[PDB]
């Protein structure tokens, strides 16, 4: 119910104890998903999920500054399923994002970019059917 790619606002950048949900269902032929944190035109958190990188599947995750790609995290651990719905919690934690995916934790990814306050949108793209994207406070 909502158009890929989406865009969604983060006033006033991003604080501890922000929780934000995404809800939607990966297409069935999906190749990849991605988040992206933005400051500007840098990107504090790519969080993106590869159906098939090498007939694997892989989540890698890093941070790009003027331009440039920093170094990778990658994890094996891959809870999408193709067709299937989903739901991503990332909260906000002092030195972490914290990602759950489908109530399980999935990964923490340390602060590179550290003012916050200025990481003030989410861009949602990828081969997904996006239902829902919204944050609150806990």
């Amino acid at each position: 119910m909502l158009i890929v790619p989406y865009n969604l606002p983060l006033p006033g950048g991003v604080v501890p104890r922000m929780l934000i949900t995404i809800l939607g269902t990966v297409k069935p032929n999906a190749n990849r998903i991605a988040l992206d944190f933005q400051r500007g035109n840098d990107v504090a958190f790519h969080f993106n999920p590869r159906f098939n990188e090498n007939n694997r599947r892989v989540i890698v995750c890093n941070t790009k500054l003027d331009n440039n790609w920093g170094r990778e995290e990658r994890q094996s651990v891959f809870p999408f399923e193709s067709g299937k719905p989903f739901k991503i919690q990332v909260l906000v934690e002092p030195d972490h994002f914290k990602v759950a995916v489908n109530d399980a934790h999935l990964l923490q990814y340390n602060h590179r970019v550290k003012k916050l306050n200025e990481i003030s949108k989410l861009g949602i793209s990828g081969d997904i059917d996006l239902t829902s994207a919204s944050y609150t406070m806990i």
